[PDB]
């Protein structure tokens, strides 16, 4: 499968983080969560905040430590505000495996995701599981199937893996 190797340095993330009970009922109420935010005016606000260190806005799943997964739309942005409403997080430098979902969102994100976790399962001393994992948005139509969106899968000594020898 195709991917690019990128690192990131630490990153303060502004936004807005729901949980649920898993990873399935996430998948459930995302579309809705993503409806909600950009029909209350969430979206707008957050990107006007970003500092520019990402392009896009983010769309991060977090692992919760009682087996319940979170998941955060947000934008990388600058500490110095005053920011009271919204949750804050700060994002720990890793290096990723990244790759493109080329299509109409949600559709081809969620299949281009199911076939990453596919590809990962070879990987399983390289992926970092407790570790935030997201799918970028950049500007553009979503409806396009020109359109790309990024995950980005954090990993830890993937230069050890034996098919990299
Ligand atoms: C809920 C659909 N929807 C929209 C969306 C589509 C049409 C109008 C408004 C938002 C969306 C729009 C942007 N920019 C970025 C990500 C998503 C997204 C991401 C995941 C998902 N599961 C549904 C999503």
């Amino acid at each position: 499968m195709e991917y690019q190797l990128q690192q990131l340095a630490s990153l303060t993330l502004v936004g807005i983080k729901e949980t649920y009970e898993n990873g399935r009922q996430a998948q459930q109420h995302i579309a809705g969560f993503w409806q909600r935010c950009y029909q209350e005016g969430v979206i707008a606000d957050l990107q006007l905040k970003n500092n520019g260190d990402l392009a896009g806005i983010l769309g991060l799943c977090i692992p919760e430590l009682d087996g319940k997964m979170s998941y955060m739309i947000a934008v990388t942005g600058d500490n110095s505000a005053d920011i009271a409403k919204y949750d804050v997080i700060t994002l720990a430098s890793s290096k990723y495996m990244v790759f493109e979902a080329q299509g109409a969102v949600p559709k081809a994100v969620q299949q281009k995701m199911e076939e990453v976790h596919h590809y990962i399962h070879q990987y399983q001393a390289n992926t970092v599981k407790s570790a935030p994992f997201f799918e970028l948005y950049q500007d553009g139509d979503t409806t396009s199937e020109k359109y790309i969106t990024e995950i980005w899968m954090p990993v830890k000594g993937l230069e050890h893996h034996h098919h990299h020898h």
